[PDB]
DNA sequence: TCTTAAAATCGAAGTTAATATAAACTACATAACAGACATAAGAACAAGTTACAGACGTATTACATAA
């Protein structure tokens, strides 16, 4: 789901020229916008406790 | 006995607050969420059981009155 969201947001960005808003991404995925926001916020890799 | 690569060290506070690249379909089992029922726990009312209080009634004594 994350990978194919990345690819669809890829294609939309390259076709319109700007970062696609979650509403248009949900429209292209045929999935609810709440699910799109859940996927987008799911888990970015934890930052290290030694970052200067 | 003489090179030569490694190994280790190099002042205190003070402040400081992060990022950002890069398969799909299908089949099955399991966990989670919601609803309904039964059960245990508490709230409410009413009754009964019991002794004590509060003022009354009684009993006793002393003063007054009558013979």
């Amino acid at each position: 789901t994350i990978n194919k969201l990345n690819r669809i947001s890829r294609q939309m960005l390259q076709e319109m020229g700007r970062e696609p808003l979650p509403e248009e991404l949900a429209e292209r995925m045929q999935m609810p916008e709440d699910k799109i926001r859940k996927v987008l916020k799911i888990a970015k890799e934890p930052i290290s406790m030694e970052t200067p």
